[PDB]
């Protein structure tokens, strides 16, 4: 009912499109990032504005018939944090119980000034309550090892200490940055008399990923599909991946031939793969994607591709899109809230819009949107906030793919034997519930150098097991 | 490194190979035998070499919210038979009690006179033992409602009735052609005093393989993936699709328009695709499936297809192949015991040797033949030896690939919605165990005019339910 602006959104969406060569370029420059990070560092590591490619320490991928007594693990994300206590039983088998909580709204608030201890011990406040509804019987008594998952960058220095090196996802706590979270969380414990629990591990919730599914994946199912790269797609994304120890020249050379020496081949390296091109030389970027970057993220400059593609940021960028267009007086915001209310619409509620069918007059959208920013809309409307919808979507995903096959290249995973597979290990709200992502991601890498007979050995596999098995076995595995 | 062997091996492989082009070709003829055998036919129903498409009088999906009190099923296939009982609770989810039990030998030889009252009697007390074992409560008192899944073709004309077509494999009575197998197991239920044991319905094992998943695929999964076929790669191959029952013309007009105004939309369809293009007018064909089709098969001229795919006829193609190599002088059979021995040779004997090493000197596949018919070998010629179970394999894969793509081409499955999905629900042991059968049937499926694009949105899944939950489904709607 208005040709300019059905035609003005069909250019926006033309915009986020992404090419088969788009494809190719991305990844064999995020191979080249990659060979740059795994180099020595030239400056402060808060200022490096390439592939951060921190190594984790962890050399050794889990078999399967590790076990123990209970473990403890603490994962901070960037919207819950989650306390478990996993039994780790052996033969691919465990026994968790695990309490879940929203990070309070206090901590993503400037009004008042937050600081590491507030957060802490919030997090120790927690723990407690766990020990408390699950080992009552003994929560001051045990020599509990716990593995902390810390889903945001760490200059990592050993299994059990690094320090942050920046906030992300919402988060801006100055206090924290450059603080060896481990220490923190453990004098929080300490005061309010959980000493006797000791963080023991520090772990991305990348890395944790990928060492649950080694464990977990039945003996039959490793031979085929082997676990190769722990991936997440929630509210921001990263992944890690093993890289031979000869590579990771920005270790020291004494550390990698005290390494090499004791039988170790591998580390896992936290790419941060958010922070890839954040000098903007390739990647996609509309006058919205800037708007987001510069004035509304929390971290201008930095975490750029996960902008781009994680579920923080897609709703923003929707936001964005229709501002502009009633700047243009082109769309009729009517009352609705989403002026000057940055994040107000969230990538759940285009999750409702991906999948929304013309045949029930779009409903499900029309809901969606009232109940978020108080926007009423006319059917025609709901079109192209569909067509915008999964326009934003499809880049997400298509870029999503991008790290995983330049990944894969870069060490020859699918140069394996005959039949053989491999298993990308990925969780998040995103890739595990938002319609059409994961299916959009395998369009990519079929696109992608490696083929579609690339696409068919790669195997996207929803760990819903948790980054609190693989720290917690991190915890079996070092001391008290 | 006979030059000789060594080509005349690479001569058979070749032969084997499956083009692009000759899948296009099955694929739209195997389509065109779907709408013929859909036309009413007026010969004798056992007489038929095409499409059997056999009705099956099940219009409706299981939700996974259907609930009732424990119903009984029973499974005949070609190998064991089992009993079990079955409490449909709703939320996709059940409580199953089964025992398991091999058919006797006896009903696997023709010395002896077999009769269909010496099966059902048999199976009659099968179920006594069962309901003596597990419900001694109630044995003789409850009023069992009893789903019988029979793998075998038969002429359905309702939920409770269908007369026997043909034996399938290695087993013949024939007896029980032409015969209600549901009377005549319900007589032998009757006799041993379970007449209050009523058989109220009849499924095939492909119908069952669906219902089972439509109930218990979480609403999650179900809204991503809609199973869409039920489909067997076993001891036999088949499965079932939905269609219009405006389409199946050979079901009586007016008792189609009752089922329409009743709410119904579709049936299910018995495809018993193992009888595909029993004319070979364009199956591959070789030497060696001819001397099974003709020599060794219990129903020569019938269940072609399946002569080339299913797991009973897989090892003894490569029987018939190393026969024909000593015939030639070419290979050396030593004291093996594989001459005059049909069937010596099973699939599980391939599955050893479908994945072994060099690096192991293809040791699995030395002690696979020597546990099988005391042939001894050398590395060299178990080298050669894996080249043809490898081209047995892909061909066998290859080839199930076709009516899967021909029924969701029949029924534009594929493209219903934006991010359409499906998903197949398979059972057997080769799809499930065979090493590399489902990765290879997706490389066809690739191939298949639906394209890579079409593969992606194929989820081939094992059905580990079973079809006793199917059969359950059917006897929980029927009446007592
Ligand atoms: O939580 C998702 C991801 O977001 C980050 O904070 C930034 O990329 C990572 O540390 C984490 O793995
Ligand atoms: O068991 C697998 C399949 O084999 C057949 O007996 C013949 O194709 C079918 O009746 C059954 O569904």
């Amino acid at each position: 009912s208005d040709p300019k602006l059905t035609k003005a959104v069909d250019s926006i969406c033309d915009q986020f499109i992404v090419t088969k060569s788009k494809i190719s370029q991305l990844t064999e420059y995020f191979i080249d990032c990659m060979e740059k990070g795994l180099e020595p560092c030239e400056s402060d590591i808060s200022q490096n504005k390439g592939l951060p490619m921190i190594p984790t320490f962890v050399t050794d991928k889990p078999s399967g018939q590790e076990h123990g007594v209970t473990m403890l693990a603490a994962d901070l994300g960037g919207t819950n944090f989650r306390v478990c206590s996993v039994e780790l039983l052996g033969n691919h088998e465990f026994k968790i119980e695990q309490e879940k909580s929203k990070i309070p709204t206090f901590f993503f608030q400037d009004d008042h000034h937050v600081t590491s201890k507030d957060l802490f011990q919030h997090m120790a406040l927690i723990t407690h309550q766990f020990l408390t509804k699950h080992h009552k019987d003994v929560i001051q008594d045990y020599k509990w090892k716990m593995g902390f998952t810390f889903s945001y960058p760490v200059d990592q220095t050993s299994l059990s200490s690094g320090k942050l090196i920046r906030w992300t996802k919402g988060f801006k706590i100055g206090d924290t940055v450059g603080q060896d979270v481990v220490q923190l969380f453990q004098q929080e414990l300490n005061d309010i008399g959980l000493s006797n629990v000791h963080v023991v591990a520090l772990t991305n919730d990348t890395t944790g990923t990928l060492l649950a599914r080694c464990y977990a994946s039945s003996d039959a199912a490793r031979a085929i599909n082997e676990p190769v790269i722990g991936c997440i797609f929630g509210t921001g994304t990263n992944g890690c991946y093993m890289e031979k120890l000869e590579n990771i020249h920005k270790l020291d050379p004494a550390s990698r031939e005290e390494l090499l020496s004791q039988g170790k081949t591998h580390m896992c390296i936290n790419t941060e793969w958010g922070s890839f091109d954040n000098e903007l030389n390739h990647l996609p970027t509309t006058s919205y994607d800037i708007k987001i970057d510069q004035q509304f993220s929390t971290n201008p400059g930095f975490q750029l591709f996960e902008k781009r593609v994680s579920g923080l940021y897609l709703g923003e960028i929707l936001r964005n899109i229709l501002l502009d267009l009633e700047k243009q007086e082109l769309f009729d915001l009517k009352e609705s809230v989403l002026k000057n209310n940055p994040f107000i619409l969230t990538t759940e509620t285009l999750s409702h819009i991906e999948i929304d069918t013309v045949e029930n007059d779009l409903q499900d959208t029309r809901d969606a949107l009232l109940k978020a920013a108080d926007l009423e809309t006319t059917f025609e409307e709901r079109v192209l906030i569909q067509k915008l919808v999964r326009a934003i979507s499809r880049r997400a995903a298509f870029l999503a793919a991008v790290p995983i096959a330049a990944i894969l290249i870069k060490t020859n995973a699918l140069n394996q034997s005959y039949h053989c597979q491999v298993e990308v290990g990925c969780d998040g709200s995103v890739v595990e519930h938002y319609p059409g992502f994961r299916s959009m991601m395998r369009h990519a890498l079929a696109l992608s150098p490696i083929g579609p007979e690339g696409e068919r050995d790669v195997h996207l596999r929803i760990s819903k097991d948790g980054s609190g098995v693989g720290a917690a076995l991190c915890a079996l595995h070092a001391n008290y």
